[PDB]
């Protein structure tokens, strides 16, 4: 009646989002003996980053914390939650929450739990200097996330996992990245960056997902306790804000230059995310896109 859940990650185990992950997992143990535990099977090395959506599908492990960015390959809607303007907690109140799940259930026979990463805008790295919002000529490692952006920006792009990019970085291979606000030094990337380009777009998003089938198994007292600690961990988003701040200042202190543009600039370089990024969801699921787009933003908000 103690039913053991098998997590893997899909994140470097020296990146941040393990470091908040693993004790997160330890109070689920430590608070479910009985009911509910997890076993933390490791990172890459275990399952690799782009099979983890694939792995949690089939039920190899149960669960995974992972991006949809990361799972295309089960379905390429897993990728459109780069696009949320609000926060999960109100994503959870106006429908965002459960049209989400809804498609993962449908397309990629997975559960949605929860989201651990939001308000970690990305934004383009570099070792070379720009003055306009274009990447012409720069070759910049990428997921899916900024596919659609950084071509319409015209970056010449190569896609690895995150574990790879240090690597790409010190052989030349590539000129800068995309990657979010925080955890650019987790596995020493500032070492082989010179520039942080500003505004931000889109928003991270890092999940945990699960094997649908798992999930309907486990009994209403299992569902009921794992779903308390999953609302707990979510309440802890209030650290990304704090985390972007310092990140932002620690790049600063390590002599990384941010790159400008002028209000109107920076204001269309963001809409330029989002339109393109929108165009691309479009063009993969319309019926999806046109629902989520709908329920991603406030309407109070839009024009702010
Ligand atoms: O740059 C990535 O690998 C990426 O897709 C991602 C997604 C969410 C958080 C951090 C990185």
């Amino acid at each position: 009646q103690e039913v053991t859940l098998r997590l893997v990650s899909a994140f470097p185990e020296n990146g941040i989002y393990v470091q908040r992950l693993l004790p997160w997992i330890a109070k689920v143990n430590a608070e479910g003996k009985g009911v509910l535990q997890i076993n933390f099977l490791g990172g890459p090395k275990a399952i690799p980053t782009f099979e983890a959506g694939n792995a949690v599908k089939t039920g190899v492990v149960d669960m995974a914390m992972n991006t949809g960015a990361f799972y295309t390959n089960v379905m390429p809607e897993a990728d459109f939650l780069k696009l949320t303007q609000i926060p999960v907690a109100e994503q959870r109140k106006n429908g965002a929450f459960d049209a989400i799940n809804k498609v993962w259930n449908e397309k990629g026979n997975t559960q949605y739990l929860a989201r651990m990463v939001e308000n970690q805008p990305f934004h383009i790295y570099t070792n070379k200097k720009i003055d306009k919002p274009d990447l012409s000529g720069q070759k910049i490692r990428i997921s899916p996330v900024y596919r659609d952006f950084f071509q319409a920006l015209n970056a010449n792009v190569v896609t690895t996992p995150p574990g790879e990019v240090y690597t790409a970085l010190e052989r030349g291979v590539v000129d800068g990245y995309g990657w979010p606000i925080g955890g650019i030094f987790d596995l020493n990337w500032q070492e082989k960056t010179k520039f942080r380009v500003d505004p931000g777009f889109y928003d991270a998003e890092v999940s945990l997902t699960m094997n649908l089938p798992a999930y309907k198994k486990l009994t209403d007292a299992q569902r009921n306790y794992l779903q308390k600690q999953l609302l707990v961990l979510e309440a802890e988003n209030t650290f990304w804000t704090r985390y972007g701040n310092v990140e932002t200042a620690r790049q600063e202190t390590a002599g990384i230059q941010t790159i400008k543009f002028d209000a109107a600039t920076s204001k269309a370089f963001r809409e330029k995310a989002y339109e393109v990024g929108w165009a691309g969801a479009m063009k993969q699921s319309p019926e999806v896109a046109a629902r989520f787009k709908t329920l991603f933003s406030k309407a109070e908000n839009l024009y702010f």
